[PDB]
């Protein structure tokens, strides 16, 4: 069993107030708590499809092992694409508890995403809207709730798309999406530094 220094490190850094004996903070995807089409490796950072992929009714989502403590005050974790795969149909986001792993995120009730086919996002229904570029191989995706006003944003490449959604509700599992065969994405919850400046936007708070 890997120590992972950096990570405690990393976690303590950016969320001092969190005591992890009653709220864990989310290390990694959970082997349980996905649909059976997602496959999971390096130490469950990593998401593969591996399905049929034929139509929207095989999209396949995974939540973190934790919901975000409220004790973060703001949240912060970035998803590398290790490749687009067909079409590229990955989502990134958050949802509640016991919402439907059968898709992608924001299509359910309590469920919020942003897709990488068409740069939408998508506020707890199965259409979107026009939110910010779309991304494939090679880009770092973010999302960062705040749970201070409620509100949460993306991040492509370091740098702030705008606010998403507002009003959030509580205790909200990151949550990866994918539906075309060969998609793969690693997740950072901390173990690496991240992209977006992530420090910068917490000193105004």
């Amino acid at each position: 069993n890997e120590q992972e220094k950096e990570l405690q490190r990393r976690l303590k850094r950016l969320y001092p107030a969190v005591d992890e004996q009653e709220t864990p903070l989310p290390r990694s995807w959970s082997p349980k708590d996905k649909f059976s089409y997602i496959g999971l490796s390096q130490n469950n950072l990593r998401v593969h499809y591996k399905g049929h992929g034929k139509t929207p009714k095989d999209a396949a989502s995974v939540r973190a092992t934790h919901p975000i403590p409220a004790a973060c005050g703001i949240y912060y974790f970035e998803v590398k694409i290790v490749s687009k795969g067909r079409d590229g149909y990955m989502g990134i986001g958050l949802s509640a508890q016991g919402v439907n792993m059968n898709r992608l995120p924001g299509w359910d009730k309590h469920s919020y995403g942003y897709h990488g086919d068409d740069g939408h996002s998508f506020c707890s229904s199965g259409t979107g809207q026009p939110y910010g570029p779309t991304f494939t191989t090679g880009d770092v995706i973010g999302c960062c709730v705040n749970l201070i006003n409620n509100t949460c944003f993306y991040t492509k490449n370091g740098h702030s798309l705008g606010i998403a959604f507002t009003d959030l509700p509580p205790n909200l599992y990151p949550t990866v999406g994918l539906q075309t065969p060969g998609e793969v994405v690693d997740a950072n919850f901390g173990q690496h530094p991240f992209v977006f400046d992530i420090e910068d936007y917490m000193r105004e708070w």
